[PDB]
This record gives structure tokens, sequence and C-alpha cells, in this order.
């Protein structure tokens, strides 16, 4: 069980070591599309990139490259694309990922604004009157409306291809209280967010891949990920035993890059599934303990 090896994890304070061990048993493929130099401006860290294997690919002739990987899960049957908060140059190329993917939702894991510094383009409107049109890619895209929650918001966007005039509605999920390279301010937090999206129709497969950002689309994005393909995993069989994290983690390692950066932020994604597992294993008034616990509103 993993509540019995959190608890010997715990018991030693062993996080770091584990957490290390995972950095290194992961997955190293090749990342050179992402290292062409006529690639430089478009990623944010010199130190995040898409394997080649994994990436996607936009359908321009130009430059296919966008900092975005599909995480495909074989056995939970759910994947997911990861990327970086888009830069002034890829906001364009963002929605074109999009539209291309038939996603139909976009979690947003970060302020555009974190320690000091701008983490993430605005890359969607905020507000009503003024949309935005990326003329590079050719699509259009108007904010519809916004919840704004004390530590959320879920915006419903109208996207079209202006090539084509057809349109489509995109949920933005907008976690705003989740530090970078940290872990959100409780697991009920966390689990209310998640299931917001769950709820949505987003992360279902008659859709395309949820895209799934923060900053690098590495920390934060692979610790929502894992918590979400832990509980859908544990879900099929109502089976938390069959669930093994470390190992999920490393699936995942396979797709994308740096998929959790912190051993606290490991150690939460235990918190998250052990508690999540409640609902799974059918105590379904769990989930509005969340809410209540969560101060949503
Ligand atoms: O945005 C995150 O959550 C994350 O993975 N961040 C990062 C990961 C790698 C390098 C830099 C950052 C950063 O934001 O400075």
């Amino acid at each position: 069980e993993m509540e019995k090896e959190f608890e010997q994890i715990d018991k030693s304070g062993s996080w770091a070591a584990i957490y290390q061990d995972i950095r290194h048993e992961a997955s190293d493929f090749p990342c050179r599309v992402a290292k062409l130099p006529k690639n430089k401006n478009r990623n944010r860290y010199r130190d995040v990139s898409p394997f080649d294997h994994s990436r996607i690919k936009l359908h321009q002739e130009d430059n296919d490259y966008i900092n975005a990987s599909l995480i495909k899960m074989e056995e939970a049957q759910r994947s997911y694309i990861l990327t970086q908060g888009p830069l002034p140059n890829t906001c364009g190329h963002f929605w074109e990922m999009v539209w291309e993917q038939k996603s139909r939702g976009v979690v947003m894991l970060n302020r555009v604004m974190e320690k000091g510094s701008l983490k993430c383009a605005q890359y969607w409107p905020q507000k009503e009157e003024k949309e935005m049109i990326f003329e590079d890619t050719n699509l259009k895209l108007t904010l519809i409306s916004e919840d704004i929650k004390t530590y959320y918001t879920v915006r419903q966007l109208e996207l079209e291809n202006l090539t084509t005039q057809e349109t489509r509605e995109i949920l933005h999920f907008h976690y705003t209280t989740w530090p970078d390279f940290g872990v959100p301010e409780s697991p009920a937090s966390f689990l209310n967010f998640l299931f917001k999206v769950r709820e949505s129709g987003s992360l279902s497969p008659e859709h395309g891949p949820v895209v799934v950002h923060c900053s690098a689309g590495i920390g934060r994005s692979g610790t929502f990920c894992l918590a979400d393909t832990c509980l859908l995993l544990m879900d099929k069989r109502k089976d938390p035993s069959s669930v093994d994290i470390k190992k999920v983690l490393l699936d995942m390692r396979k797709f994308r890059m740096g998929l959790i950066q912190t051993a606290d932020q490991l150690r939460f994604s235990y918190l998250a599934v052990i508690e999540g597992a409640k609902f799974i294993m059918g105590d379904s008034s769990v989930q509005d303990q969340w809410k209540e616990l969560s101060h949503e509103d």
C-alpha cells in the first residue's frame, strides 16, 4: 500500500533520497529539434525540452516546433499534453496546438507573475469586449465568461479557426494559489480543482488530450497529471494497491522530462492520491468535504 510506504518514507525522512532515485532512473531520450538554432526563441528554459519522440508537431509547414509533449498513459487510458507557459512569440502556436489536437480544456497551474518574474504570457483574453487574434496562426479567441473562485477561475473561451470560421469552446482552469516549485495549500484544495476539471468533460476521451501547463510544463503539471492518472488507475480496478506511484511517474518520465520538480511535490502527490482514493473507493461524500475545506467561494 501507498499509505504504508508513505508512513515508512515519512518515518525515516527519505523523501529526498526517493526523489533523487527517481531523477536518476528516469529516461533520457533526444530533444534534437528543440535544440535546433531556429527554435532558440521557442523555448522558455535552456534545460526543459520536449523529447523528439513524444513532442507535439504543429501542422504548419514553416516550423512545426512547439515546446509541448503528449504524455500518453496506455494502461490508465488517458493522454495529456504538457507544455511551458506560452512565450509572447508562441501564443499563436499554443492555440494552433489546441485547435489541431482537438482539446477541450487547458489547465494553467501558474500565475503570469511569480517570484518577481513573468512566468507566462497573457495568452487568453481577460475581458469580454477585447478578443485576441493570432495573425500568424489565423485564430481568434474570445472570453465568453469566467467564474472566479478564491483560489482558481474557470473561463469559458471561444476559439475560432478564422480560416474556416469553425469555432469551439475551451474551458480554461486557472489554479492561482499553487506556488512555483511548491505544493497546493492542501490535498482537499488540489482534489477540488482536479474534480472541477473532471466533471467538465475535459479529460474525457471523446475529446483530444487536456493541455496542462505551468511555467515550464514539469513540476506543477507533472504533479497534477500524476495524481490524476493514479486515481484513474485505481478507478478501473477499485484496487489501490495495484497503484505504484513512483513507477507511474517513471512511465510519465518516458514522455516528458522533469515531471515533478521536488521531493515535497512527490510527497504531496502521495497525500493527494491517498486522499482521493476515498472517493474512488465509493465514499462519494468526500467530494463535497473537499469543497468546504477548500473555501472555494
Ligand atoms: O512552472 C513550474 O511549475 C516549473 O516546473 N518550473 C520550472 C521548472 C524548471 C525550470 C524553471 C522553472 C521555473 O518556473 O523557474
